[PDB]
């Protein structure tokens, strides 16, 4: 079994897609499930925004719960870093399209995921997965 075969099975147990965002959300990697989860290819999002996806009325408490988690790190010098644990929140995205006269549709997602840094700077490491409120 190789590594892309076992994340293939997790993520399809999740309902999930792996996903890392710089601290303004700025999108770095999204893995190819988001494809049959959301209807976008994963270069649709790479260099965009995570806020592009977000409907506006959440994205303060988004920024808000990722600023706040960040700051339970002891120092914020990306060579000492390391998320202490998991941070959990959800929130709307907005679905891909075939057909732009229809209306803009959206996945409730759950995020999960750790401040990490690259290489430095500060990224955040996370599934996302299918939720209902």
């Amino acid at each position: 079994m190789s590594n892309e075969e076992f994340t293939q099975l997790m993520l399809e147990a999740l309902d999930g897609f792996f996903l890392a965002i710089m601290t303004d959300g700025s999108i770095i990697y999204v893995s190819e499930s988001v494809t049959s989860l959301l209807e976008h290819l994963p270069s649709d999002l790479v260099d965009q925004s995570i806020f592009n996806f977000i409907p506006e009325g959440e994205h303060s408490e988004v920024y808000k719960i990722l600023s706040t988690h960040l700051l339970e790190s002891d120092s914020l010098t990306p060579e000492y870093l390391k998320s202490k644990n998991q941070l959990e929140f959800c929130c709307h995205m907005l679905r891909g399209t075939i057909d732009p006269k229809e209306p803009s549709t959206y996945e409730y997602v759950k995020f999960i995921g750790n401040f990490k840094s690259l290489n430095d700077r500060v990224c955040f490491v996370a599934t996302v997965r299918l939720a209902t409120p």
